[PDB]
């Protein structure tokens, strides 16, 4: 027996904060959260507690610490067929990793409609209030492989499975509502453009290359993409806190076969937050996997992420109405113009038990509708149909990878498909093809119908000659970035003319530059100005009167497109850093721990060393990390308590936590003989707002700091920043 | 016609320094540096100037940017067989990655001798000092994914392909002499401890959480190559700056039969060079790819890595002369006992052209012998033999793996084999089968010989019982680890004690840290202690009583096991960032270029923007990056002329530059006012070693930054960068 006797190697089976317990596959930390999916998977979990180690084949090892030799120092023996065994299974443990958004981070759940929608969609999961649907949620970027980084710049991919008792019905979408490209044969060019490139393949999760700037300069209608990639939506705080969109325009099909244009959105409960540049890049470097632990974490402790669906919804006679096409996903409709109504709500509540056999494995692929719901002409969708059915047949060894357990529908399934590698069904069917007489024609079609009928396509019209042809209607380009821009806060203006500065100051060629910048000026001069000026370049005098794009259908700026202007903010789930020193003021402590319990905001308790330290009434207080072992960016605001504070007064990793923590715009508060802290930050005598300071954290203290929490970042320090050396 | 006029999208065909030009695929950077096996690669590369753009079919596409659709605004047809075809690829373009090392840089080159060695090997490469072997190399971490960052703390991997007239010979090395564990039937246990946890898939590219030590306190086998894994060894400068070891122990095999133990060791002409921890773990941040463009741009800039190949030779019959066993690969063989003899040189002078065909898909295995040269009982080696040939049918897609261009012998081959998935050699023999008639039995078998003679294992002795057991020669953990730590300097030795203490502070059951701890404490008390003391550890008087290992053969220490003890810098191909200003005194940037140049040390100009500065007598400066695009992390010293230092005297990027570049330990040169930067990092008017400074940067100014470049570092700076915020 190698366990402590203590049985401090097992966490806990009860939601606990991040940092308290270790954690440990989904199964075990909960294993009462259950759905029907989840119910369904046990026929395949494997355990290990009270079982004998073997080969797989089921003969019990009874060395594993040896290979079969020749004497002891002699050669290793062919025969040996357990370490052959062993070996060959490790050789073998890689699969091809996906093309696109191959890292990524998914989770178990639920989803639930408010109301039925048999009024507009016949489809079965959304027809009564009171059907539960069991989800699969993979969050994802976009550039990077597999071993990348979660606070890269990029897009995130935002999928959702839904085991529907009418069919596996997959929304893959990501957290901006258009993409880069309108044509899926496009595609591979796009996608080659931004991944690194292939001579020397580099760089890893980041545009800031010249290829990719070089397709951009080119291709006008990647700009507005561009634009949400380059403002703070392109470094979300965590995937709890971002936005989800379908991107493209579907259809709803009721029962009478009315067919409704939609558009998918999922609504963050958690509100809209993201990081700022300099802060994210540092963060893939201090914690590279900080999205996936802070979603597996959050879970662990309650915190379920949840998300409401809703649609955006256009009548059939509605369909030329606006000045962009519907059927073009590089456009957005304005939520000013087209409300998003609410749907139903998704909870997240429950971690894997294995990665790679749940989440690398898992296939989404938008192709995966259910009667009710159907396409459009949409050319970015009409090739997405080819391509997710294709990969999988690499990807996942061929074509039963719907027979892989995190795949399989929980709804029946019967057809006259047989073999294929690894097939696991067996199938008793006397025939294998139909119409047959042999099985009565069993399994046998079902005419389409208001519920459980056959699918059965909306019968559009269609009319025009065969061609490689681009709708004109799609070719207006910089309308919807300027839309997007005249929609920010000054500050997060700011931020988005810093993303194309930083990202095009990487770009080697310099006439590469300056094609993007004469792109800017078709979308607005002060944004084309602003980055000239970082980039030491002059707009001509021709490019100062480039006449503006019009507005959209009258719109000068839609404030559902920042991510602050409404003010969304929630403080559940965040987290504050808490430095200690060595004989602490434990009024003050008692005092912030039972605030930031009140709001369900988590506490990191900081020192120089590990193990602990003695308040100043003899609680001992364990430490949670060093100063250095938990960077400022990995929490949302710093709380310093009052004590002896001469032990940290001078030290450097203490000072450098709080510099940080202020560049990147977070609160923080200074109680006591902390408020000595300014000085490190420049901070006058006369405060400023966004230092919460008070003799003791009695009092307002906290209520300032938790204000100051939701409104998540203090915008107005930026003027300061650029003083500060950190 | 999209390029510009200037013709400043393609980069010229000479050597060029980092930065001054866009990289290029090696055959269009250097189309003159040529070997065997790169000319016989001219059948496989494909060119594109003036070709017209076709399917895979040779068919010529007319509309690229368009899917075929029934009207301009109508479905896809599912005839566009030119959207699939070119959908399809894409769809397919990954394979398994590594299953470890799966992260790697690789580059062309070259091989010598400097003598013949027939008298102790019948090796063709190593017969003849005019005799060149084309080699190609990849380098490599050990955990991370294909996308993981370069600047990590892991082992290395050093692999070579030497492409000899008698076979492919793999030398399939370290950058450290022993490795984690002694039998390969523990290897995939190794590898899931250090991997990424099995239930989320954290953390990427590092060992520091709690599967990892858990194996490491319960198998002390592997605390040698920790060590070394916590020491500076684990966070090498680049490349070009470590050392490679082959850890086995080989034969090498005489024209008379006689066999000689060998171990293989690189030695780099470019020293040894590590960063610091905080130095490197930002990195992964800042430039994930920072190693492998280090690489590509020496290559470029004709700044070739070279390594210097020598033996530690052993005779048959000193075998048992040591205190550890010559076959357990957890023990070193000390250079003051068995000194490396030098044996040939290797240059490495082309980058590929294409990453994924050449790097991706390169197979090494250390199978992979010649006549000449011949394996041993090491248990780990035995197994090893069987990993590399097995893990490249799933990998590369079948048994065919040598025909992939870049791992093609240069040399003849000819067999019965036949068939495979992907077969290119057609085979024209009468005869798949030996012995035949029909064919008059060729290809025909070769008698073992002096040269160009057939492959026979060396006849050694064998003789015991089949078992499953290790050698109780291999009993001993702690007398090497204790070597390493004394060889070590006090600086490096300090780094060690904060490599232990920052990976155990990120473990989260307390029980593994105490575990470690003690078996720190059989090792060196000092190092235990000091490592306790971080963690809030008490040693009991117990271990407080451990008795200290024997040491090695009477070796207390050994030199040249640390990094720094013995001199052996060289600053060519190191690089110097010079901060800028708006009226720049061109006196003294004149004298630092010049100064540079003659030492091959390169230089980036940085500013607070892109473009062009002016100096003071109006030469034009172009600016290389911003100081936020190009951290101190990314160059080895920082000079800043005088000028209109009021320009960037507030600039607090500027003034963080100096204080990251201050406490991660380099060198830093100040001209005229630049010196009123003294107070950013807290050097007193008298000054400092490390902190160069005159009233003008000519004078022995240069002499002086020079001088502590090729010292890497200021270790004296250690005390003092504690009290710094940064
Ligand atoms: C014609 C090619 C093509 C085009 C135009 C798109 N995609 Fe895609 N997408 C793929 C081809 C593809 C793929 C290559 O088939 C992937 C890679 C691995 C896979 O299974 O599907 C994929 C993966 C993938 C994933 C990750 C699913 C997971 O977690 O496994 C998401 C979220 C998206 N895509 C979303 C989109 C969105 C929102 C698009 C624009 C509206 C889009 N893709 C355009
Ligand atoms: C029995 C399993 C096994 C054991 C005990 C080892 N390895 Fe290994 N190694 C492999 C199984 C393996 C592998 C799974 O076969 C890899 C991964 C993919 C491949 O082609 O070879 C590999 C890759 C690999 C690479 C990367 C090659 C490349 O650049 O493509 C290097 C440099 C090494 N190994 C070096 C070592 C050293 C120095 C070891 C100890 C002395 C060692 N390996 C033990």
């Amino acid at each position: 027996s190698l366990a402590p006797e203590d049985g401090s190697h097992r966490p806990a089976a009860e939601p606990t904060p991040p940092g308290a317990q270790p954690t440990a596959p989904g199964s075990l930390k909960a294993p009462d959260t259950r759905n029907e999916k989840l119910n369904s998977l046990e026929d395949v979990r494997k355990g290990s507690e009270n079982y004998a180690l073997t080969t797989n084949q089921g003969v019990r090892i009874a060395d594993d610490q040896n290979s079969l030799r020749a004497g002891n120092r002699g050669p290793t023996l062919l025969e040996d067929f357990i370490l052959r065994e062993k070996i060959t299974h490790f050789d073998h443990e890689r699969i091809p990793e996906r093309i696109v958004h191959a890292r990524g981070s998914a989770a178990h759940g639920y989803f639930q409609p408010y109301k039925s929608l048999s009024d507009i969609t016949k489809a079965d999961f959304l027809s009564d209030p009171n059907k539960i649907t069991p989800v699969f949620v993979r969050f994802s970027t976009v550039q990077g492989g597999a071993g990348s980084a979660d606070t890269v710049r990029d897009i995130r991919g935002f999928a959702t499975k839904f085991y529907t008792e009418e069919g596996i019905f997959d929304l893959v979408g990501n957290n901006t509502p258009i993409f880069f490209i309108q044509d899926a044969h496009k595609f591979p060019d796009f996608v080659h453009a931004v991944k690194p490139e292939p001579h020397w393949a580099i760089p890893q999760g980041q545009s800031a290359h010249d290829t990719f700037w070089d397709y951009v300069s080119l291709q006008p209608e990647t700009l507005h993409n561009v634009m949400w990639a380059m403002s703070d939506r392109g470094i979300p705080r965590s995937y709890r806190t971002m936005e989800g969109f379908g991107i493209h325009t579907f259809r709803l099909i009721n029962a009478e076969g009315k067919a409704t244009f939609v558009r998918f959105h999922w609504k963050p409960l958690a509100g809209k937050a993201s990081l700022v540049w300099d802060e994210a890049q540092k963060l893939t470097g201090r914690d590279p996997d900080f999205h996936r632990r802070e979603l597996w974490e959050a879970i662990e402790a309650g915190d379920f992420p949840e998300y409401e669906l809703g649609f955006q919804l256009i009548p059939e006679e509605d369909e030329f109405k606006f000045d962009f096409d519907l059927l073009d996903p590089t456009k957005l409709i304005p939520e000013e113009l087209v409300p998003v109504q609410r749907v139903g709500k998704m909870v997240l509540n429950r971690n894997p038990d294995n990665f790679f056999a749940e989440n690398e494995q898992a296939a989404f692929h938008p192709g995966h509708i259910v009667p009710g719901l159907d396409f459009t002409n949409d050319p970015l969708l009409q090739g997405r149909l080819f391509s997710y059915t294709d990969t999988q047949i690499s990807r996942l060894g061929g074509p039963n990878f719907h027979e892989i357990p995190i795949n399989r529908p929980t709804c029946p399934y019967h057809n006259f498909q047989r073999d294929g590698m690894h097939r696991m069904g067996i199938d008793t069917n006397p025939a294998n093809y139909e119409p047959n007489s042999i099985n009565d024609n069993w399994p046998r079609e079902t005419p389409p119908g208001p519920k459980r009928g056959g699918f059965e396509s909306y019968q559009e019209r269609v009319e025009g000659n065969k061609v490689r042809e681009r709708s004109p209607s799609f070719g207006e380009y910089y309308s919807h970035p300027r839309l997007f821009w005249l929609s920010q806060t000054p500050f997060e203006q700011r931020h988005i003319v810093d993303g194309f500065s930083f990202e095009l100051s990487k770009v080697v060629r310099p006439y590469i530059r300056e094609r993007v910048v004469d792109q800017l000026a078709h979308i607005d001069l002060t944004l084309a100005q602003a980055v000239a000026k970082n980039l030491g370049i002059e707009l001509t005098d021709d490019q100062l009167n480039i006449t503006p794009p019009p507005d959209v259908n009258g719109l000068k700026k839609d404030p559902s497109l920042s991510l602050y202007a409404i003010p969304d903010g929630d403080v559940k789930g965040r987290v504050v850093a808490i430095l200690l020193n060595d004989e602490v003021r434990s009024a003050d402590l008692l005092a912030i721990l039972k605030a930031l319990k009140a709001k369900g905001v988590h506490a990191k308790l900081l020192y120089s060393r590990m193990g602990e330290v003695t308040a100043d009434d003899g609680t001992v207080l364990p430490i949670a990390a060093t100063f250095a072992g938990a960077p400022s960016l990995t929490v949302d605001a710093v709380i310093v308590p009052c004590g002896n504070i001469a032990d940290i007064a001078d030290n450097g990793d203490a000072n450098y936590y709080l510099m940080e923590a202020y560049k990147h715009l977070k609160p923080i508060a200074l109680a006591g003989d902390a408020r000595k802290f300014k000085a490190t930050i420049k901070i006058a005598d006369q405060g400023e707002e966004g230092i919460v300071e008070a003799d003791s954290a009695d009092g307002s203290f906290m209520d300032e700091l938790l204000t100051l929490m939701a409104a998540h970042r203090v915008w107005s320090r930026i003027p300061k920043i650029d003083k500060i050396p950190a």
